[PDB]
């Protein structure tokens, strides 16, 4: 898949699970355009949110709702979410893992992007 | 001063200077309204955002131009920018200290909210 | 395997490749004894460092030569090396994923604890 | 201040009070002199743990007790301690800010190094 996204807990020391995550891209009128979506699994990994053929060049955003997943562990984050917003493929197909790593009041997000 | 945007460069372990900051605050009807900007200074923070009158509960959005750093470094960045989107919540005081932590591929964002 | 370490350097996006990592493990008397080391493969990870059996409670130290590392792209980094000491399996054995994110000035080690 | 350590918690989105920090510098012998401690005060930082003639060129270690901290919270963390190993290069005039992220089971640690 050329689009993975991986979330971890910081604070349990886990992958955060169940956690939804929307990739948007952004349309010619510079909206963004719903491009997919998802939920972390037992792994914390997101997978087959996209295809080669579907990942086309293009600025997307990724939001991840780092906030629901806080908060359903009772803890009032400080994020609404974990974004990524980056140029996809600008030369050429690449192979994209976005990892977030998430504490309450603090999250890293970092692009592992790899040549298929 | 409410709120403090604070950038570092992780890779020359420096403060990231000049590093364009735009505030926004969501609107009603669910947009994004630009509320305030900077630059950061040479010590890599941006002060005088806003004001205790002016930033009242909301979201808001923090976006740092991440991007043109890396640029005018020579360093090809991942990121389009880094956007702090948060509550301010305002059950107080508050000040608001958003640090990022920037590299050409991650960043870290941390909010250090105190009083 | 109950340990594994992963690298990412993330100036590149990439996998930290052929990244020195040395685990240590506490002795009785207080001394660092070399518990078991390795290179992070192809895709920044070191799988194999241990097993089960020889993974027994105690305080480990992993060190990540993150300097060697940076020298050998040219850059000049902040630390020797990333480190992460924890006492392992105090609660019974769990597998660990120690993660790496490495900046010239910032490094960041996380802990992915499962209970297998 | 040659070298200061800030210490703030990812968690709370504060800054880490009263956290221990040991500093020491690597003996002839490969070991690890005690060189500097000190207590993370209520801004989460450390300041006044050496002078720059104390400071020389040398490999250091920043002990940071993050396990008391997070004892001292009813979290569980990970690591023992954060662990901070560095060369002062005195290629100068330098001034080094340590700041360590905190979170359970993840921490970062930045350099900031000016002047
Ligand atoms: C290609 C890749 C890059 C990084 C990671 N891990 C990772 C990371 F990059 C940041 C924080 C936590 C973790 Cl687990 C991973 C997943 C893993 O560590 O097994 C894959
Ligand atoms: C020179 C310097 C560098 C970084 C920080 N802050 C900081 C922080 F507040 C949280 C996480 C990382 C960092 Cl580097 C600070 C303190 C601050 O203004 O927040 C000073």
């Amino acid at each position: 898949c050329p689009l993975m996204v991986k979330v971890l807990d910081a604070v349990r020391g886990s992958p955060a699970i169940n956690v939804a995550v929307h990739v948007f891209r952004k349309a010619a009128d510079d909206t963004w355009e719903p491009f997919a979506s998802g939920k972390t699994s037992e792994s914390g990994e997101l997978h087959g949110l996209t295809t080669e053929e579907e990942f086309v060049e293009g600025i997307y955003k990724v939001e991840i709702d780092t906030k629901s997943y806080w908060k359903a562990l009772g803890i009032s984050p400080f994020h609404e979410h974990a974004e990524v917003v980056f140029t996809a493929n600008d030369s050429g197909p690449r192979r994209y893992t976005i990892a977030a790593l998430l504490s309450p009041y603090s999250y890293s997000t970092t692009a592992v992007v790899t040549n298929p």
